[PDB]
């Protein structure tokens, strides 16, 4: 309702540069509370958004996965560890078809960070609000995205075996370096 309107938001490039690493940090407590590490499930990407003169770009961040915890304990964690930029904490009223239940962290732009509970794991995904730019539209691949080093400053990349010993091992994040 009182989200910062589109024109007054920072540019997609400014957001990638300065907000995205802050946003990515909120996954860390989820891995810390487990007593372990995040697995990198997905890489970040940009996509087109908006319509007319409010056309711009949106940034989906890294998707990271921590081991599971009871939903009640996750809501406790997310709420108690709530960052300043988060204007609201939304909790899904029910588990959906896939046996997943979400908690959303809403920023002042109307953008989003989602903790997806499931019995197997907890996925942390980000999806910014639509952002303006002086750059060409309909070309989301033009924008450089931060390395996982930059997105998770206090962490360093390691590689662990896949939980199911099939396919490639997976990239993991652990604290330090």
């Amino acid at each position: 309702a009182e989200f910062v309107p589109f024109p007054e938001r920072v540019s997609i490039e400014e957001y990638i540069s300065r907000q995205l690493p802050e946003i990515s940090s909120v996954a860390v407590p989820v891995a810390a509370e487990t007593g372990g590490e995040l697995t990198v499930m997905g890489l970040p990407y940009v996509q087109v958004c908006g319509t007319g003169d409010t056309q711009g770009y949106r940034v989906v961040g890294y998707t990271t996965v921590a081991p599971s915890m009871s939903f009640e304990r996750l809501e406790k964690l997310v709420t108690e560890n709530k960052p300043d930029w988060a204007v609201a904490v939304q909790v899904d009223k029910q588990i959906d078809r896939d046996a997943t239940r979400g908690i959303q962290l809403i920023d002042n732009y109307g953008g989003l960070v989602e903790f997806k509970f499931s019995e197997d794991s907890i996925a942390v995904r980000s999806r910014s609000a639509c952002l303006p730019t002086n750059k060409p539209l309909d070309d989301p691949g033009q924008f450089v995205l931060p390395s996982v080093e930059e997105a998770f400053p206090g962490m360093h990349v390691t590689i662990s075996d896949n939980t199911n010993p099939d396919l490639h091992p997976v990239p993991t994040l652990t604290t330090g370096a």
